[PDB]
């Protein structure tokens, strides 16, 4: 109340109006990380694929889940009916490594848009990820096979459950996350906890705040997979897995 | 008192002159560090807003609060219409990403205008900040919402309280700007606690001693919030969380 | 159960689809790393060689044995009459120092095509290998001779054995290969143990799950050296090498 | 007294003659290190300024005090009037920022050329220097602050007190020196003390040898401070600092 | 025994031959590592130098010992007498720095081509050698001087000695090869005690391996100077410094 | 004597002959590390300068014990008298920076060639010096200020003294050597006491074996400065000086 500047006076008032938290959080939603539009992906496999595509997205799950997202190295170092395919594939439907744009469809950006059938599809091939139960099973006892991939973070849900419950889900996740940041990228090679999560937080913040996957279907399907008990809290394979993550 | 020469005795003479303390603190605040003037800021969004200005300067401040600066990184990993209306926005007032001059309208810049609004923004916002609660619940119990932001400096009285509240405030801020620069400058990676401080002491210290917001508008604003108490000294969550910098 | 959007509606609907296990298994199979075709290698040497081929291959693989890859560097640092051999025997079957191509004949491909014979000829050999029985003398007794070579991996069976088998031939031959990495690449200098175990896992994987290799012959020609017993289980000193290299 | 050559018989006569100690240390004073020519920054001062030498030394000197020598980059950082009237001094005086040469006025050769008024400065604008007392007072308690600047090497006298006096003093005045360079010198960022000392040593030593300014006055000036006390020792203070430094 | 295709059957049949161990002996040594021909090296030296030739190569011998290859920086820092000679020798024999070739004549070279005379020659220069009984002294007593130079690998026998006194020489030298390796290579100045083996395991055992210094020979002579007992065991000096390297 | 080739029998025969020890020391003599010829320097110095050349020299000597070599880089920090002598010298008698060749003159070549006023000289100027007693007085009591220079090792003596009193000495100025060449040299920030050892080891021997300087001038000198005893051995402020060199 001491008198003040006219340029002063505006801040100051500014600073006096009531918050419209609506409107603060459409922004902030809007504003907020975002890694993919799986509607858009979806939409551009279906289109190229017609009545092909289901089969085809199914192998291109596949090779994510197994050999990532380096096409061209990856298919020189795999049987020549795998490398034939999956070139074919590329061309096809206009697969790319690196998600350079809103249109950049990845293989493991088809994986994500798909989340509960890739993650079924981890547990069944768990034999034959790179991240998997040889490595799990070093650091914790059975470790959840569904979170064994880049998919899992969508199946985690906010609505329906407790916020203990989706922190648990995410810091069991992160167990695995931090395993296959360390194994896959080499600049996080002497990287701390804190530096490898803040490399997967944005997009594993935005899988979970994502409205594209609705959250009843989520919380079904790991209920079916035992990750969440019947009373919708988590298995204890999954107290475990974030016990040790905290630990870490 | 012995025999010198023309240039040492003006030299010692120089040193016999009393100080003019008023005139030399004139000069040190001249000469002190400024990292932006905030009424050029205010004035050049209101002139090219006119009514609009105030909705435009919340949702880059938004921005801001949950990106930071840079506009073309963030705006490819986000939503279509937040991506949409921040170009807009950018090519609207001439936004820019780096503070290069007086002029450069930066998000943080705009935030750092509007400390009162930015700072309850913040702790509206706070689940949708980089480093929230998550990261500062590791720390500290409770830390003050409105202090996890760029802006909180501002904020800090200098009048109206003691020396020991103002070193307090300082302090219990610091812990989450040492936190907040860690994660997001990779320069940082390896710093010591003292090489963070002095990558934001000097804007600390500037914002601090800035006369552009009131002093009187700070204390009744951070008593409204319940940073200090009634009698002007500062609550308990924040001389934990000094105690907590302190210690760190 | 909730309304959806159409897009959500058919990601939602895929993830209900029962997996065809069979068929998934085939895909993870043909995407899987494979870092050699032993049949095709086998065919340039028999088609070029004629009936000089056998005597050919059996150099080359000594040269593999003790040397690696490295043709010309090698055939300086030799005698004048195997550096000649070697020379001729590049020009004749068209040898590389690397696997760029499925078609790229290295020599340590040669000697994996034929991994039998390379192991038995390992052992005969042992105090001629750069990595032998000096290295592996002082990490445990009595290391297996056979597994001090690029081939033994191929020989590890996955079918009449059990699992525990299989996983405890793999960690006992992965005490050479951790020590034969180390010496031979640089760039694993200051690696851990995960480090360089990742640097040869999915070549490892690949020969243990090939197909064409057959398991049986495997297992036999094991239990002939000793390395299985005659109830199929690993002998002492392979159970001793593969605790050496979990405790590593 | 064996017989030699004629060449190592000069060698021989050369080193039997005897020094004079006079010559030898006129020559050692001649070609030591020297940092500066306190009487040609004075001069140049002067003869270019006229009657507003005097209060335009003042503003440079304050300018050193709180910024350095980075004139450019500090005007880019400071309220307008400061940066123009920088600028305007900047043109007027030729003020560089790097002693490139005899010539070249820098502001901390300014301030360095009237030590008595610099220092009287620097003690009343303490809370405006980038290392003050708050990050001495982490180190010791009560450190002088008169020696919290680059000119006050230039005081410690060498005459007029004991050599142990000086000694102390110059410990001392090295705890705020090392300071001082590990925080605006990114080269010392992992360095030593002794590595630390030695890059400012023959500055140091230049200036408490310097002839041009008296030792009288310095200290006179240190007993009027409360640096020397009326015994021409140091104070408390002082040799606790001192005792810090060496203890370091 | 259970079907498989004609390429796998091929593998198998390959594997099922016996090996031919004295073919195989004689494959492995034509491609083991070899550092340099001896009798090459002799017949140039003798073709080129005629009846100077032993006084010359005696003289390029001492130069290996005291100084290794390195002919022009070496002769830039050495007596006009000792640099004009080496000079002219240099361009009598084509004498260069480095092995580049098996026609290279380098001062090492030739020093291991003599090894008898070059280890008695080292013994008698002990006192000149870069890393001499100083060196050893600090790490065992009564070091062998004729183990302290390049050339003793040739001399330690494998025909009439146990297997256990060929480790034993070649450890106890090892020690001195340690200590020059990491004297002399820079880019071992870091290096573990395995990697500093490894750079000169190859040379070390194609000296101990090499037809062309006759094993006889080797153990007489290691009897004359002390370094085997009448027995043909290693001397009390020998173990302890075989110790002092096993325990490096 | 089992049957070999001609060649082998060469090698065999060379190694049978006896060693000719006068003429093997003479080579190597001749062969060692030499780092300047002192009595071409003097005769250099002589001719150039006449009768003025005893006190251009002496100058020149001031600066090579208390600025080293750089003698462009040292003019610019210094008084203008000094740096107007120095040019003058340096175009007088063609003096250069850095020792390329056997001609090169430069300050410190200056100095050690004339050792016996060189060392006296840094005693009477041990104040000056860039490491002197401040630094040595750490390190040990009454390190002789004699020893505080690049000359002394021209003046430790191998005849007339013990080689134990020869060590010693070497001992007790390396202790110096170490300190200086870790101040001076950049490329020595983080070596080990070995390798900043062996970065002057052939120097200091070179100086020590020099014939140039006679011994029993050394010996005598020595006695007259107390750092040999009138027994000719070392004084305990040498034996204290050696023994914290051993043990450093």
């Amino acid at each position: 109340s001491n008198a003040m500047s006219e340029w002063s006076r505006i801040a100051v008032e500014f600073g006096e109006q009531q918050l419209n938290l609506t409107e603060l959080e459409d922004f902030a939603r809007e504003l907020a990380y975002e890694g993919l539009d799986p509607a858009l992906i979806i939409k551009k496999l279906k289109e190229t694929g017609g009545d092909d595509w289901v089969k085809d997205t199914k192998f291109i799950i596949v090779f994510a889940l197994t050999r990532g997202n380096k096409i061209v190295k990856a298919s020189g170092k795999m049987s020549n009916s795998g490398s034939k395919r999956l070139m074919a594939l590329q061309e096809k439907y206009g697969l790319v490594e690196r998600a350079e744009t809103r249109l950049s469809i990845t293989p493991v950006r088809v994986a994500q848009s798909l989340p509960t059938w890739t993650c079924a599809a981890a547990a069944a091939l768990k034999e034959y990820l790179p991240v998997g139960p040889a490595v799990m099973n070093l650091k914790v006892e059975n470790y959840p096979p569904e979170m064994m991939c880049m998919a899992f973070g969508s199946l985690i849900p906010t609505a329906g459950v407790s916020e203990a419950t989706t922190k648990t889900l995410m810091e069991a996740y992160s167990l695995w996350q931090d395993a296959f940041t360390k194994t896959i990228n080499v600049k996080m090679r002497g990287a701390s906890k804190t530096e490898v999560y803040n490399s997967f937080r944005d997009p594993l913040h935005a899988a979970v705040n994502s409205v594209f996957f609705p959250n009843d279907v989520r919380v079904k399907w790991l209920k079916a997979k035992g990750i969440l008990g019947p009373d919708g809290v988590p298995s204890r394979a999954a107290e475990v897995a974030a016990a040790a993550y905290r630990n870490l």
